Order: C-alpha cells, then sequence, then structure tokens
C-alpha cells in the first residue's frame, strides 16, 4: 500500500447516501485538496472483520489497477486513524440502468453506441490488467458529465436481498441472467465469461433498460434453456449490425467469443459510420 | 430482349478456350466496336435445345440485371443469324480460387480484405436486384486488373463430372460444402442461403484457397455434422474480427445470419482500419 493515497479524513465533508446494503454504503462527499479547491467524491465504507478485509482487498486492488477513463477511479483513502474510507470519482447521474430507464439532454442512437463503446474500452482495459468482473451489468456502470460512462462495482454497497436479479443458487446469491454457462454450471469466471455478460449488457443498452429474457423467470427451465443454446431476440433499439455483434458474445464455447479488443474494434467501426 | 445488345458476330475474333464443360464453353475473343477500338472479351456459347434456352434464359437475366462493378458484366450478344453468343467483360487473371492458390504483384492482407469486401458489395447488389446465386464459391469469382473481383457463374461452362466439389445428392450434382442447411435438407435457396455460402467463401479467401472442411469427406457423417451445428475453425490468414464475421454467416437459423448490406458494413469497417 503506497502512502500517496492516504487522504486526511477531516478534509471530507459528507452529504447524502448514494447506495446502501447489508455490509456497507456509498456516501457523497466534498473533498478539499484531492484534485479545483474541492470536488464531489463518492466514498465507500462499511457499517464485521470478514468484510473489513474485503474492503481492504478492494483498496489494494484499485491502487494496483491504475486509472482508465471508463473506470470509476480511486483518488484517495483513509486507513490509519479510524474507519476505512475509499475515495472515488463522483458520477453525478448515478447508475446506467436507471439512467436509460428514465430517458424513455435528449438520448440518441449514437449515444447508445458510445455507451457500448466506452464500456468495451473499459473492459478491454481490465482484460489487459488481467482482471475479471464477477458482476458485469448495466447496474454496475455509472454515468457522468459529457455522456461518459465508467465501470464500477457496488458489491457490498448494494442490497442483494431485495434485488430480484440476484437469485439463490447453491450457497450464494447470483445475477443469473447475466452469467455465462461455464459460470452457471462450472463456477468458472474468466474474461470470456465477462464477454457473455457484456453481450447481455448490450441488450440492456439497446432495449433501454429492459430486464434480460423478459417474461422468463429463473427456474429449472431457464438453466436448461441457456444450456440448450437459447439466445434473446433483437432489442428494439438495436440495428442489424449490433445484434450480430451482441450474438457473438453468446457463443456457448467461451473460446469462440470475441475478446474485448475485438469488441472495441467492432464498435469503433459502428461509431465511425453511425 | 432489347435490341441495343445485338452485336455483329463478324466483329468477333476468337482466341483460346477459357473453360469447358459437357454443355458449353467460354472462349476469349477480341471485339471491335463494343467499347478503345477493340477489347478483350469472354464469350459464352453451347456445343441440345434443353440448354439452348438455359443460355437464352441467362441472356435475358443478364440484361434485366444491370451492371455492377463486382459483377461480370454483359456487353453484347449474337442471337439472330447463327449460334447464340453472350459477350462478357474479360477478366484476365481467371477465377479467384486458382489466383489465391498460385499466390501462396505480391499479396497482402489488405488485398484479402478487399476481395472479401468487393464480393459482399456484389452480393449486396444481387440481393437488391432480388437474385440468388445457387453456386457461390471462390471458383465462381474472377480477377481482373487492379485487384478488382467480379462475381460470375460458369454453369454450363464448367465440367462438374470431373469436379470433386460437386457431389451426387438425389437426382443432381451439388456443391455440398458451400451449401446452407435449408438447401441441403429442404431444397431451399434464398439470399440467406447465399450468406452461408459467402461465409464459406470467406474461409476460402483467408485460407488462401484451401478446400472447405479439409480432411473431411462428403458422406453420411458430413450431413449430420452440419445438421448438428459443426463450424470450421479459423483459417490461417484470418484475423480475430474476420472469423467472428465469418461465423455469423453460419447461423443455423437463416433468419439469424447477416444480410449483405450488413456484411458490407462489417467489412467496410475492417478495411478502413486495416
Ligand atoms: C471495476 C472494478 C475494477 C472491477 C472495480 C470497481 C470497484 N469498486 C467500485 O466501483 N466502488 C464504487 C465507487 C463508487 C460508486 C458510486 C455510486 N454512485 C457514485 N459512485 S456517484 C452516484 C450518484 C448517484 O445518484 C446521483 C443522482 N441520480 C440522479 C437523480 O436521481 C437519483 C440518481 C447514485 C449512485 C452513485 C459505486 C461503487 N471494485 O472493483
Ligand atoms: C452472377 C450472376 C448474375 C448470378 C450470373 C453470372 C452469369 N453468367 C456468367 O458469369 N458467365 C460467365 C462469363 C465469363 C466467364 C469467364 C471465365 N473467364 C473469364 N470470364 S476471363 C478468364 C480468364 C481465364 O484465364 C486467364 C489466364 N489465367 C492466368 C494464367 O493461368 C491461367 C489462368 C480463365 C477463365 C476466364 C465465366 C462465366 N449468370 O448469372
Amino acid at each position: 500500500y503506497d502512502l500517496k493515497w492516504e487522504f486526511p479524513r477531516e478534509n471530507l465533508e459528507f452529504g447524502k447516501v448514494l447506495g446502501s446494503g447489508a455490509f456497507g454504503k456509498v456516501m457523497n462527499a466534498t473533498a478539499y485538496g484531492i484534485s479545483g479547491v474541492s470536488i464531489q467524491v463518492a466514498v465507500k465504507m462499511l457499517k464485521d472483520s470478514s468484510e473489513r478485509e474485503a474492503l481492504m482487498s478492494e483498496l489494494k486492488m484499485m491502487t494496483q489497477l491504475g486509472s482508465h477513463e471508463n473506470i470509476v477511479n480511486l483518488l484517495g483513502a483513509c486507513t490509519l486513524s479510524g474507519p476505512i474510507y475509499l475515495i472515488f470519482e463522483y458520477c453525478c447521474y448515478g447508475d446506467l440502468l436507471n439512467y436509460l430507464r428514465s430517458k424513455r439532454n435528449v438520448l440518441t442512437f449514437e449515444d447508445l453506441l458510445c455507451f457500448a463503446y466506452q464500456v468495451a474500452k473499459g473492459m478491454e482495459f481490465l482484460e489487459f490488467k488481467s482482471c475479471v468482473h464477477r458482476d458485469l451489468a448495466a447496474r454496475n456502470v455509472l454515468v457522468t458529465h459529457g455522456k461518459v460512462v465508467k465501470i464500477c462495482d457496488f458489491g457490498l454497497a448494494r442490497d442483494i436481498m431485495s434485488d430480484s436479479n440476484y437469485v439463490v443458487r447453491g450457497n450464494a446469491r447470483l445475477p443469473v441472467k447475466w452469467m455465462a454457462p461455464e459460470s452457471l454450471f462450472e463456477g468458472i469466471y474468466t474474461i470470456k465469461s465477462d464477454v457473455w455478460s457484456y453481450g447481455i449488457l448490450l441488450w440492456e443498452i439497446f432495449s433501454l433498460g429492459v430486464n434480460p429474457y423478459p417474461g422468463i423467470p429463473v427456474d429449472a427451465n431457464f438453466y436448461k434453456l441457456i444450456q440448450n443454446g437459447f439466445k434473446m431476440d433483437q432489442p428494439f433499439y438495436a440495428t442489424e449490425e449490433i445484434y450480430i455483434i451482441m450474438q457473438s458474445c453468446w457463443a456457448f464455447d467461451s473460446r469462440k467469443r470475441p475478446s474485448f479488443p475485438n469488441l472495441t474494434s467492432f464498435l469503433g467501426c459502428q461509431l465511425a459510420d453511425a
């Protein structure tokens, strides 16, 4: 743990709560001298030592990572004289899933294309840094000024007990509709697992925030539907090209899916034309 | 049949034979006053009235079609005082399949990308004109000056009795490895059937002319292999992007394949980058 991250907690001026869960929360705050004179920041904190580490493990993970434009970037932390705080960039428009739903500032197709592009840029970065995201969805992407989007993970700051998209499977509560077959049936999580999730995230964007596999519940039939190769139909705001791209992320063989460098090229092409 | 097509057969100066079959042939010739003062042309002709029409039906089909750059274009015809001739543009480098094989003028990846692009341009044209090609392969594409490629059909000017890629199935001899499942199992031939063939043609280009499904013979197992969703692995000269594109042409559902306008956009993007 580098010392340059350590930020005076007294310089933090707390505002409203941005998200809450059973383990922890994300507050909004004003931080003096971390950038102007002060900026808006988002602060992660807890509310049990089995999770005092899971935060600390997130702390060292975010510092090793390095910054990217399409990632919620760490600015500082408080880890010495009191409770642990992780200080992030503030994304004033909240998560992408709600942002899309509320937009049903006017929203164009090219914006949709941009959102998709930036997320693939951000996952390309993670691929390079050799990370996997175990919960990649639209709800785990934030929106800031200038239609910029940043990938994040609420993790302990989301109440999964009351989120219907997290389904009890085995000794856990998982976001099943976003998960790859190897994840579901072998507990495997790779960058290509993320690619499958990205495909679902594309569906989320170009449906404008419709729940994946709409009208289909998560029961015994769903797992056999996925396992027999079921794929969603085209979402309303998808072009023909995008749907094909979206479909490649859903190859049952994880080896047959595109990489994120591939996805960035495919979507870069679409942006240049659109 | 418009009269502007009618060309004086005396103005034709015949050279070598460019292709032969059981029904007819394609001669090379010099035609005076059909364009310079004279040009090289390719002439289709027969060698039985059940095929005197199949040629005449090709004649009226090529005149209704209109010209495109990536199509072997009709220039004139002789249909009044003697045997029927159809006068086409001359493509001096022969068919694309041999051209690739002999190149194993130096050949670059971007040329490969261009070949693929032009063929999709040409099939996009046919799609618009509401035609299907029932035999789309690399062997049915010609190469001219400037690395330009033009789609064609030898048809009666190819000896299928001695071409191992035409397999006896039912009461016919068909190019099985290039054929879509609906074609094979329902006798259906649509523009999306052509899309599947285009996928195989891509494989041909980026393998540099390797026979599709190499090491796999056309027997009972092959039809059940295709029917159970078997797809070729990546050809040696394919990039990651191209393979994904190539794979979309092979969706078992014909409705899930890209259109040719789609393919042109996908490959146009790749050209712009490469
Ligand atoms: C990606 C990677 C590296 C794997 C990772 C990240 C990670 N860790 C994290 O991503 N941590 C983290 C950091 C910040 C946030 C976060 C949430 N919000 C903001 N930052 S800014 C914000 C603003 C919000 O609402 C504003 C008002 N809106 C408009 C009006 O209506 C209400 C909504 C709501 C939530 C919200 C979440 C998680 N650990 O690993
Ligand atoms: C597409 C559509 C509309 C469905 C269609 C087309 C259609 N009908 C047709 O496409 N007809 C047609 C017209 C021309 C040719 C043809 C063949 N060749 C040429 N034109 S120019 C040429 C030159 C060749 O060799 C030159 C020397 N090479 C280099 C040295 O080694 C030897 C080889 C060989 C073949 C050849 C084929 C078919 N009917 O419908």
